[PDB]
């Protein structure tokens, strides 16, 4: 299913998505994503909207 990631970085703001079999797999993708993009911080997940949020 479609998982979503909200980027609340000090430097970087945006929406992004991935397709994954579960949320754990999607999280790995999104973790590399914010890391590839110089964003690191507080992650939260809401399984009801399948949306992760990172906050610098």
């Amino acid at each position: 299913m479609q998982y979503k990631l909200i980027l609340n970085g000090k430097t970087l703001k945006g929406c992004t998505t991935t397709e994954a079999v579960d949320a754990a797999t999607a999280e790995k993708v999104f973790k590399q994503y914010a890391n590839d993009n110089g964003v690191d911080g507080e992650w939260t997940y809401d399984d009801a909207t399948k949306t992760f949020t990172v906050t610098e």
